[PDB]
RNA sequence: GGCCAGGUAGCUCAGUCGGUAUGAGCGUCCGCCUGAAAAGCGGAAGGUCGGCGGUUCGAUCCCGCCCCUGG
Protein backbone atom coordinates (compact mmCIF):
# COMPACT_ATOMS: atom_id res chain seq x y z
CA UNK A 1 0.00 0.00 0.00
CA UNK A 2 3.16 2.31 0.45
CA UNK A 3 4.04 1.42 -3.10
CA UNK A 4 5.96 5.16 -4.05
CA UNK A 5 3.99 3.85 -7.76
CA UNK A 6 0.38 4.07 -5.72
CA UNK A 7 1.50 7.12 -3.79
CA UNK A 8 2.07 9.10 -6.48
CA UNK A 9 -1.86 7.92 -7.70
CA UNK A 10 -2.91 9.92 -4.48
CA UNK A 11 -1.46 13.28 -5.60
CA UNK A 12 -2.58 12.87 -8.90
CA UNK A 13 -6.17 12.61 -7.67
CA UNK A 14 -5.67 15.18 -4.92
CA UNK A 15 -4.27 17.65 -7.21
CA UNK A 16 -6.92 17.04 -10.41
CA UNK A 17 -9.71 17.44 -8.01
CA UNK A 18 -7.78 20.68 -6.80
CA UNK A 19 -7.59 22.01 -10.15
CA UNK A 20 -11.34 21.00 -10.92
CA UNK A 21 -12.52 23.33 -7.51
CA UNK A 22 -14.63 26.24 -9.85
CA UNK A 23 -15.39 27.89 -5.80
CA UNK A 24 -14.22 28.20 -2.33
CA UNK A 25 -16.74 26.00 -1.28
CA UNK A 26 -16.01 23.06 -3.45
CA UNK A 27 -12.02 23.58 -2.16
CA UNK A 28 -12.84 23.34 1.20
CA UNK A 29 -14.49 20.32 0.71
CA UNK A 30 -12.00 18.91 -1.41
CA UNK A 31 -9.00 19.87 1.07
CA UNK A 32 -11.39 17.81 3.51
CA UNK A 33 -11.16 14.80 1.25
CA UNK A 34 -7.83 14.87 -0.06
CA UNK A 35 -5.69 16.49 2.61
CA UNK A 36 -8.09 16.24 5.99
CA UNK A 37 -7.77 13.72 8.37
CA UNK A 38 -9.64 11.16 6.69
CA UNK A 39 -7.71 11.47 2.91
CA UNK A 40 -5.94 8.62 1.59
CA UNK A 41 -2.74 10.77 2.61
C1' G B 1 15.68 37.28 40.79
C1' G B 2 16.13 32.74 39.18
C1' C B 3 12.82 28.18 39.08
C1' C B 4 7.21 26.00 38.94
C1' A B 5 2.05 25.10 37.13
C1' G B 6 -1.01 26.73 32.71
C1' G B 7 -2.12 28.50 26.93
C1' U B 8 -5.50 22.61 23.13
C1' A B 9 -12.42 22.99 18.49
C1' G B 10 -17.31 28.14 18.40
C1' C B 11 -17.98 27.84 24.44
C1' U B 12 -16.03 25.11 29.10
C1' C B 13 -12.23 21.76 29.55
C1' A B 14 -9.45 16.56 29.27
C1' G B 15 -5.47 14.26 26.95
C1' U B 16 -0.68 12.89 24.84
C1' C B 17 7.82 12.84 26.34
C1' G B 18 7.58 11.59 17.27
C1' G B 19 3.70 8.92 12.17
C1' U B 20 -4.89 9.14 14.86
C1' A B 21 -5.70 15.09 19.50
C1' U B 22 -10.14 7.57 16.97
C1' G B 23 -10.66 14.24 22.16
C1' A B 24 -15.20 14.99 25.55
C1' G B 25 -19.68 17.90 26.69
C1' C B 26 -22.32 21.65 24.46
C1' G B 27 -22.35 24.86 19.76
C1' U B 28 -22.51 24.14 13.60
C1' C B 29 -24.22 20.97 9.13
C1' C B 30 -27.01 16.56 6.59
C1' G B 31 -30.47 12.43 6.72
C1' C B 32 -34.72 9.74 9.06
C1' C B 33 -38.67 12.41 11.41
C1' U B 34 -42.44 17.06 11.43
C1' G B 35 -47.15 21.33 8.09
C1' A B 36 -42.40 23.52 9.93
C1' A B 37 -39.44 22.37 14.47
C1' A B 38 -37.00 19.91 18.73
C1' A B 39 -35.72 15.55 21.17
C1' G B 40 -34.20 10.56 19.69
C1' C B 41 -31.43 7.74 16.19
C1' G B 42 -27.84 7.71 12.17
C1' G B 43 -23.93 10.35 9.26
C1' A B 44 -20.43 14.55 8.91
C1' A B 45 -17.66 19.59 9.06
C1' G B 46 -14.33 22.50 11.93
C1' G B 47 -8.01 22.87 15.63
C1' U B 48 -1.97 25.48 11.58
C1' C B 49 -2.38 22.08 20.36
C1' G B 50 0.68 30.40 22.59
C1' G B 51 4.48 33.10 18.95
C1' C B 52 9.77 32.66 16.55
C1' G B 53 13.66 29.35 15.85
C1' G B 54 16.65 24.34 16.64
C1' U B 55 16.62 18.59 15.55
C1' U B 56 14.23 14.68 12.57
C1' C B 57 12.39 11.42 6.27
C1' G B 58 8.26 13.38 9.96
C1' A B 59 7.60 17.36 16.25
C1' U B 60 1.17 19.56 20.24
C1' C B 61 5.33 15.67 22.44
C1' C B 62 12.91 17.06 22.70
C1' C B 63 16.32 22.32 23.06
C1' G B 64 16.60 28.39 23.39
C1' C B 65 14.23 33.77 23.89
C1' C B 66 9.67 36.18 24.31
C1' C B 67 4.25 37.20 24.24
C1' C B 68 0.35 36.49 29.32
C1' U B 69 -2.10 33.77 33.71
C1' G B 70 -2.34 32.78 39.11
C1' G B 71 1.64 30.84 42.00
Amino acid sequence: MLSPEALTTAVDAAQQAIALADTLDVLARVKTEHLGDRSPL
